[PDB]
């Protein structure tokens, strides 16, 4: 049985874990859900300890704990562990009855509450890109302190890649450590994109498109913020630099193709030059899933992909000409040192200015390569304290220098 | 290093791997050729010997053993075993210095070096698809006896499929053994095919096509059984049957695909629903080359895929009325029994007739049917030998039984 623990069980991976959790445990017992984690959501957590009946949970926000604890109440012959805060969740993670640990939170509770995963030694499934460009140094250094912790990919396309590998040499090594591609037989990375909402738009319109345009994506419904990285394509620069800390694949071997359709979700071009990719429709559950029951497969009843009725499949290069956010993404990978924790930070401010209508489509690139030309490198920390607070002032100092930028051109 | 022998040097497999060899080998010495072995090419084999210079050389043509002692003697510093005939074979199948076999001999002298590297418990790079449709169940039962021999695939979509697969749980089983797809979590099988020269053609059309007409295949110059058989679409038929022997998947889990690029070379469903798929130009050294890493892989200097130029990759359903020969198949094999060595020896007959411009291309269909309609079941013979003469007079019955169809209706 696998034990698991979902961290943001209310946000879309959360709700999607949940959700595969229960038509998979339908078809055979796998999982039992031991702990959930919320922010503010009391209702709907209740919810889900109704149906679920975890040993643990965590609500964030303190001021409904009580209101928490009351509705609990009202489950028939349950008698959890009811906590709140950053310390309900260092608890969580302490647990020996927890093997697995879903990362569904964004920011600094993300990275924190990986941290914590990881120093506990537990299968981490983390689903928060930014803390691995932003935290990428810390998270190695943390993992080769922590010898069986374990961070296994959920974002798609690394979960693809992730899938691609042959698990006898992937069980020889593990993401974030040196020499992964080499042990692995990597050789180059296609990493997919949807492309986006403005793929097809002209420089001229570029220039003048909106969040609202964004918010209104060609394949799927998401969160806000990654829906205005998709349509600057700055996901898929951050998705780059995270290739490279998970995979060790050198920048100059990631090749980023836009692929409309959303079938192949990425590809591994090993050493012999034979490719591997994964496949499925648009769908989180099945990356999820996989880092769930990593390295084994259980039975979904999910629909199955039907190719003749897709037809058709289509690859090209996207323009670093109006998606100029990819190019300062590799730039800043290259340069390496905390350059991806100053795009990630400067990225944060800009997307949110675009959101809320501030500036302009090429304002975005515009100011997160100014942060970064005004970045200068640092010795990098040997402590590992020492190293995950210079990545805090690194990153509150890019934020601020990005808002700095936005204010003087008012 | 690898020891291995390529049995049939000189024809289209062996010059392929001896290629790939010659390629690998000057980027790291992996493999050393060990033992050669040709039918009468006595000439081509002696230029071979003295490139790869092997520990034994086998000539099949008796006639020829003394001329081949005479030619090496040109050779340096090299003092190679001289053998002949099927008793050098055997001779070199028992060798403790030689790990594996390349098999690219047809019919039945590949069947007989299959059967004694399989008794020699030496790994078997087996490219001869008819021998797996026609002798699976002779296959299955030496394979179950000689613990240590395997049997990889090398025809391109099932190498495709292996290479899809975890070496992980591969390694806890073997092909053409039961429960292979359940122990590698299979759930169907996606048989990827050029679909010939004749996919867009009407049935008034394909009435009147000629073996002329078929001989200039979309795709890839080939033997000219196969180039008819790819036309036929009993290409696909026979590697459909070939899919079930080697990973035990069922046939209702078994789709022929259309790809007319091919690039995607077959693609793995597995019970999650997840599917992963083998790509790269069409090109035999993949696979031949995987069969002999297996289960690692080497560098290469093949030419990188590039999706971005391929652009756009195409999938459809092929028409059973218009290649009725892959419903025969998929009969043939879910009928079980010898009805596959029917399939297969009748097929040799009724291509053979079209190639030579006796018949017409629904004739192939009809004179096969008919020949499936004659056999009936018979008990399937527990002792091994009595086994493979069961297979033998069975599929000498079924050309007989094809011929004189031919015969009558002529
Ligand atoms: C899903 N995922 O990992 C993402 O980063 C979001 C996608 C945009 C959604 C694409 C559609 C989709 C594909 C796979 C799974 C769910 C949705 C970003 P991109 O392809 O536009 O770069
Ligand atoms: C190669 N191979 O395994 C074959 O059975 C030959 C192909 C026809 C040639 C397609 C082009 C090709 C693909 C991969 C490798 C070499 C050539 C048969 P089909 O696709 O027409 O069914
Ligand atoms: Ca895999
Ligand atoms: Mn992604
Ligand atoms: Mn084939």
């Amino acid at each position: 049985p696998i034990n698991v623990a979902i961290f943001g069980s209310t946000g879309s991976i959360g709700t999607n874990a949940l959700n595969i959790i229960r038509e998979c445990n339908k078809i055979e017992n796998v999982f039992n859900v031991k702990a959930l984690y919320v922010n503010k959501s009391v209702n709907e957590l209740y919810e889900q300890a109704r149906e679920f009946l975890p040993e643990y949970l965590c609500i964030h926000d303190k001021s409904v704990y009580e209101e928490l604890k009351e509705l609990v109440k009202n489950i028939k012959d349950y008698k959890p562990i009811i906590l709140c805060g950053d310390e309900g969740m260092k608890e969580i993670c302490s647990s020996n009855s927890i093997d697995k640990i879903v990362i569904g939170i964004d920011s600094f509770q993300g990275l924190y509450s990986t941290m914590y995963a990881i120093m506990n030694n537990k299968i981490v499934a983390l689903a928060n890109k930014e803390s691995i460009v932003s935290a990428g140094f810390f998270l190695k250094k943390l993992l080769n302190i922590h010898k069986n912790a374990k961070i296994i990919p959920v974002d798609s396309e690394h979960s693809a890649i992730f899938q691609c590998l042959d698990n006898n040499k992937v069980l020889k090594t593990k993401c974030l450590q040196d020499n992964f591609s080499k042990i692995n037989n990597i050789n180059k990375i296609f990493l997919c994109s949807s492309g986006g909402p403005f793929q097809n738009l002209t420089m001229d319109e570029l220039k003048n498109v909106t969040s609202e345009n964004a918010l209104k994506h060609p394949k799927w419904k998401m969160g806000k913020k990654i829906t205005i990285d998709s349509a600057t394509m700055m996901n898929k620069g951050l998705e780059v630099i995270e290739t490279h800390f998970l995979f060790d694949v050198d920048y100059n071997d990631i090749e980023v193709i836009v692929h409309k359709e959303c079938i192949i979700h990425s590809c591994v071009e090993f050493i012999d030059k034979s490719v591997i990719s994964q496949m499925y429709y648009p769908d989180m559950q099945i990356p999820i899933l996989y880092s769930l029951t990593w390295p084994d497969r259980i039975k979904t009843n999910l629909k199955p992909l039907d190719l003749a009725q897709v037809s058709t499949l289509t690859f090209h290069k996207p323009s670093l000409e109006h998606f100029p956010c990819i190019k300062l993404a590799y730039q800043a990978g290259i340069k390496g040192n905390f350059y991806p924790t100053v795009l990630n930070a400067s990225n944060e401010i800009a997307n949110n200015l675009f959101l809320n209508n501030k500036i302009k489509y090429f304002d975005i690139s515009s100011i997160i390569s100014q942060v970064l030309e005004s970045f200068n490198s640092q010795k990098v920390s040997e402590n590992s304290e020492d190293l995950m607070k210079q990545i805090l002032q690194i990153h509150s100092w890019a934020k601020d220098k990005a808002t700095d930028i936005y204010n003087k051109h008012n």
